[PDB]
Parts: structure tokens; sequence; C-alpha cells
């Protein structure tokens, strides 16, 4: 792949991704839910809310097949990627989180079709609030 899907793809997996870091235990998750109801949740250590973010798109990636919907809600994690794919397309191959907006990317380009939207959190979408229960449980107090 070069260039991400304008719109969804018909019959590939959707997976709906998100992730949570606590601010004094620095402990966070991040994970997925998909439409072929599928479920995973990885914690991480020392981590924040931007990293638990990528990491979930990250796992998202390494568990589909060639053809997958992302479904995010991180203005940042969509922001990030997209001024990669974009800069390549004009410019060619961040600061912040770099090895592992590396490794996304290279997932990116081996996949034959990738679609990757923005939705708002807490916004009642049904998988990315399936999702954002996993991983804010015993990571995030209260909404
Ligand atoms: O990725 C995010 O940026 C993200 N941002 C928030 C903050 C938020 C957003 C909307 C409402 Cl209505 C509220 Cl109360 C809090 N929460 C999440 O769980 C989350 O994944
Ligand atoms: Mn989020
Ligand atoms: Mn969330």
């Amino acid at each position: 792949m070069y260039q991400l899907e304008k719109e969804p793809i018909v019959g590939a997996e959707t997976f709906y991704v998100d992730g949570a870091a606590n601010r004094e235990t620095k402990l966070g998750k991040a994970g997925y839910v998909t439409n072929r109801g599928r479920q995973k949740v990885v914690t991480l250590t020392d981590t924040t809310n931007q990293k638990t973010e990528l990491q979930a798109i990250y796992l998202a990636l390494q568990d589909s097949g060639l053809e997958v919907n992302i479904v995010t809600d991180s203005q940042y994690a969509l922001g990030i990627i997209t001024q990669w794919i974009h800069n390549w397309k004009k410019r060619g191959w961040p600061v912040k989180n770099v090895d592992l907006v590396n490794q996304i990317i290279e997932q990116l380009i081996k996949k034959e079709k990738v679609y990757l939207a923005w939705v708002p959190a807490h916004k009642g979408i049904g998988g990315n609030e399936q999702v954002d229960k996993l991983v804010s449980a015993g990571i995030r107090k209260v909404l």
C-alpha cells in the first residue's frame, strides 16, 4: 500500500482501537475490539495516552489481514500518521515516538489496502465505546 483508502473496505475486518494511561502511575493499556468479535489488550509500563494510541494501532495492523479498516478516536495518532503518508507522497522519507511511528508506517506499506478513520471519543459509537471501556479499566478512575 502507498496510499490510504478514501472509504471503508467492504468485507474487511474493522478494528476499533484506543488507549488509556494513568498520569500518576504511568501505567497504561492499548487495545482493539473488532466487528468480527475479536479483542486484545496489552498493558504498558511508563507510557502516555499518546503512546498507547499509537501502540493500539500497531496491534491492529499486526493482527489484521492484508485489508483492514481501523477506527481511532485519537486526533494525535491520525494526525501524526497522516502527516507521514502525505509527506511520503510529496517529500519522501516526527520527533516524539519516532521508533513507534516508524514501526506503524512499515506495517502500513505491506498491507494491500488500509482505511484509517477518526471518530469522536465518548459519542456512543459502539465499537469505540467498547474498546475505551477495555483499556480504561484499572487505568482511568472516572470519565
Ligand atoms: O483519544 C482521546 O483523545 C480520548 N480523549 C478523551 C477525552 C474526552 C473526550 C470526549 C468526552 Cl465527552 C470526555 Cl468526557 C473526555 N477520552 C478518551 O477516552 C480518549 O480515548
Ligand atoms: Mn482515545
Ligand atoms: Mn478512550
